[PDB]
């Protein structure tokens, strides 16, 4: 379908004709008739547009999109200019400031620079009704993003999965740990950031894992 990266479409378009996905599309379409639904249709699949599916090297799993105006744009945790970084992303930046040498908080919260380097920023649920968190849960999105995680698990090699919080750790609980790397900690949200996220050093740990497997590390400063 429209706005779906070609290499991603080549491997995942078998989901589109399945009954669960057809029903999911009808629900989202009906929701957009009566409510503002985030992100806009052309940004629901931004995570397929930043790099080829075979160039993915790091996977950060999220839950729900941001539900405020101009926030969500199809990459988890990210916000387009000139929206200020929400609290979870500010804590991510704060951890980077102690984890990565000379990291610079750029002021904005657009994580496209990471996505183009092969950092997949995948929410488990890809739409949300405006101002109503989790409103589109359990409608088909989870099964679809499960298929994405399952494809990467089976087809890629040496990925680093960053699983922050209980929801993400469950979604990635079937990842082959002999084939891929799994780092787990608390969610960077202010509700849980002091429960393990601060000090987790996942970003430097990710690059060491990448380099040891002969892959180019992420420049977390390139934003
Ligand atoms: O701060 C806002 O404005 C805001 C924040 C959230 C999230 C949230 C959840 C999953 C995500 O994937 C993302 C993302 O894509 O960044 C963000 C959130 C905030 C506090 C929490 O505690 C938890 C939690 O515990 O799971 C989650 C959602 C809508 C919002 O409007």
């Amino acid at each position: 379908m429209e706005f779906f990266g070609e290499s991603w479409k080549k491997h995942l378009s078998g989901e589109f004709g399945k009954p669960y996905f057809i029903k999911l599309m009808g629900f989202v379409a009906e929701e957009r008739k009566h409510y503002t639904v985030y992100p806009p249709p052309h940004q629901v699949f931004t995570w397929t547009q930043m790099c080829d599916i075979k160039d993915v090297k790091v996977v950060i799993l999220g839950q729900d999109p941001y539900h405020g105006p101009n926030q969500a744009h199809g990459l988890c945790f990210s916000v387009q200019r000139p929206v200020p970084p929400p609290p979870s992303l500010e804590n991510i930046y704060k951890e980077l400031s102690t984890d990565i040498e000379d990291f610079v908080h750029p002021g904005h919260g657009d994580l496209s620079g990471w996505a183009k380097q092969g950092v997949l920023l995948l929410n488990a649920v890809l739409t949300v009704r405006a101002h109503q968190a989790n409103s589109h849960k359990e409608r088909g999105w989870e099964q679809f993003t499960d298929a994405v995680v399952s494809w990467l698990n089976q087809n890629s090699n040496g990925l680093v999965f960053l699983l922050w919080g209980s929801y993400a750790q469950k979604k990635g609980s079937a990842i082959d740990r002999k084939r891929h790397h799994v780092l787990q900690t608390a969610h960077p949200s202010p509700l849980s950031v002091y429960r393990g996220f601060f000090g987790c050093r996942h970003f430097s740990k990710t690059n060491e894992l990448l380099q040891k497997s002969g892959k180019k590390p992420i420049d977390w400063k390139e934003l």
